[PDB]
Parts: C-alpha cells; structure tokens; sequence
C-alpha cells in the first residue's frame, strides 16, 4: 500500500508540464521491495485535449519486452495533484481494457522546470498491493539528471543515491505514439 502525501511543487506551472510533450523516466525509487522489475523503462506524454488535462503512458520491460501503452484523464484535487483512471491501449489508442473504479493512479508534481520533474504515483489496479513509487523524469531521454532536480529530490527528503538508473537499459521510445495519444 501507498504511505506517503507528496507534496506538490509550489507554485507548479501546469500549463507548462501539460504542454503535449513527452517526459522520459530517467531514476526511480519504489518504496516496496520488490514491487517492481530493477530493469524497467517508462515514459509518458501529459497534455490538453478539449480542455481536459491528460496523460498517456507507455511502459517496456527491456528483458521480457512486455509493452503496453494507456491513457488517461485527469481529475484535479489541488494544484499539481491529480487522480488519472486508466485505460489501457495499443499505440494506436485501440482500446484493449476500459476504464473501471479501482483502476487509478494518484500522480503528484512535486518539482517541474523546462527540462525536469520529480513526481510521486500510486497506482491502485484492482487488488493488487502496490507502493508508492518516484521518479525523476526529463524531455531528453536517458539524460543525466541536473542539480535542480536532485536538490528537489534531497529538498523531499529522500536519497539519490537509492534511485534506480534507466539510463543504461537497452530501451527504445516512441514518443511519436505517445503525443499522438493524447487524443485517445
Ligand atoms: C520506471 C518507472 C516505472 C516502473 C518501473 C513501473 C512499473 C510498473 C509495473 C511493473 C507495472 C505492472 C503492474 C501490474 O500489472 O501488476 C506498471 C503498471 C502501471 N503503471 Fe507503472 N511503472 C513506472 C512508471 C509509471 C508512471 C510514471 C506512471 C504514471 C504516471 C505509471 C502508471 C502505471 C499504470 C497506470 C499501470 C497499469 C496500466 C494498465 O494495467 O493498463 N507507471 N508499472
Ligand atoms: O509502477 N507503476 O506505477
């Protein structure tokens, strides 16, 4: 289960991080141990459609090559704080599982500039026992993270130094699906 309350970035610029672009995963720290694969590679494109702010996410197991792609909308509860129902899609937003309760995530900006962001989710998917989970992402993939960011991660009291590296994992994006599924 998830135990923390993230905290959002004060004075989070949402239309800037909610621009269509995509976001690569670079670090991540699960706080339940063996909650995830120690080989992993994520990204997500967050933007506007209509008005509505969404997400969608593609994520790729660089050793058993498990692919899948979802979208999401989000629903606001404070200003850079959100609860996103997924679906889960093909890369082209063909519908594979619809949306039902119990299948959300909680997603909290925690720090964000042009370049980087620091996030906490915690994904809630029927009845399985998930952690919570950060992740420092940027608009470069596989891109060392900069001070920023990582004084943002000392600033939440956490360690770097526990994050866990993509960067070095044979992983492949296509970002070109991610934008495009903004729409979906
Ligand atoms: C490298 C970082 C990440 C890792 C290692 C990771 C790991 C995983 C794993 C192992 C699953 C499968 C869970 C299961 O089916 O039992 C999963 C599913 C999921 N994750 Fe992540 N994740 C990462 C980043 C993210 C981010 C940043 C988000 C949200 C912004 C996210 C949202 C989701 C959602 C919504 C699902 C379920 C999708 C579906 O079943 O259709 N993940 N993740
Ligand atoms: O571990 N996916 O939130």
């Amino acid at each position: 289960a998830c135990t923390k309350n993230a905290i959002a970035q004060t004075g989070f610029n949402k239309d800037k991080y909610f621009n269509g672009d995509v976001w690569y995963v670079t670090d991540y720290l699960n706080l339940e141990p063996d909650d995830v694969p120690k080989r992993y590679c994520a990204a997500l494109a967050a933007g506007t459609a209509s008005g509505k702010l969404k997400e969608a996410l593609y994520h790729y197991d660089p050793k058993t090559q498990d692919t899948f792609y979802d979208v999401s909308e989000l629903q606001v509860e404070s200003l850079g704080k959100y609860t996103a129902n997924f679906k889960k899609v093909d890369k082209n937003g063909n519908v594979k599982v619809a949306v039902t309760a119990g299948n959300y995530y909680t997603f909290t900006v925690m720090y964000a500039d042009d370049s980087s962001a620091l996030i906490h989710t915690c994904l809630h998917k029927g009845n399985k026992d998930l952690g919570d989970l950060y992740a420092v992402l940027n608009r470069n993939k596989d891109a060392a993270a900069g001070d920023k960011v990582k004084s943002a991660v000392s600033a939440a009291t956490l360690e770097f130094s526990k994050f866990i590296s993509t960067k070095e994992n044979n992983c492949a994006y296509d970002n070109d699906s991610l934008k495009s599924l903004l729409t979906k």
